[PDB]
């Protein structure tokens, strides 16, 4: 038991240090591809859950990024401000807040998606699950 | 193959997208129990090399980790505060100041070591979850040094 214990240690440690500096790796990597279009990673994930479903309630847009309105509501019109959405809110029934790409918005994805798909050269669900878990 | 690219092109910003995300949760896995120590990452860097090669002079340890003598030297000094390290300045010759794990600091490394392995509760998907992680590695540093 003894030795297959240290040695699961030694390979926790290595797998996990290296996903470790893969979350600083990714951090540089998306602040360098996305300063072309003037964006944060969070508002890329709004643009990205928009190029899949669109339109989306803001309260959409939360249960697809796991983020509070308190966070979405300062970056949703930043991207209003840049171009990227438009904000309308119902005026009955669940009077929820419409965001909808606008026609630039929606063109630009290809061009996103081309400067983002260099980060690979040409089971995450159950460790999100427990580690998640391990923090909280 | 326009179709094709452009499918390629998808899957490549969702794989990213899961990678990062659990990379993320690892990241705060470690800050957690980093912070359990009352270290900081960058500490953790300096002890991770003396426990590979120990003791060591100031400017060893800045080869190893890349980092200059000004930045790492009030590290080395928190690190004695904290009782990990002693820090001893020559006064003559080289004048190097070496650094050497204390009694403690030698015996927390397996300690360090066993906390951070409950960052995984099968042996196949080990594997392959390191390779995303070992061509990520590869990967993001080309395309970041350019
Ligand atoms: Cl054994
Ligand atoms: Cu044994
Ligand atoms: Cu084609």
């Amino acid at each position: 038991q003894s030795n297959m214990k240290q040695e699961q240690m030694r390979l926790a440690n290595q797998l996990c240090f290296s996903a470790y500096n893969v979350s600083r790796l990714f951090a540089q990597f998306y602040e360098k591809k996305l300063k072309q279009f003037g964006i944060t990673y969070s508002q890329y994930l709004v643009l990205l859950t928009l190029w899949e479903e669109n339109p989306q309630t803001l309260n959409s847009i939360g249960r697809h990024l796991d983020l509070s309105s308190n966070t979405l509501t300062p970056m949703l019109k930043r991207l209003e401000q840049s171009g990227w959405v438009k904000r309308e809110r119902q005026q009955s029934d669940k009077r929820q807040l419409i965001i909808t790409l606008t026609d630039n918005g929606q063109q630009q994805q290809e061009a996103v998606f081309e400067a983002i798909s260099s980060c690979l050269p040409q089971v995450f669900e159950e460790l999100e699950q427990t580690l998640k878990h391990l923090i909280e």
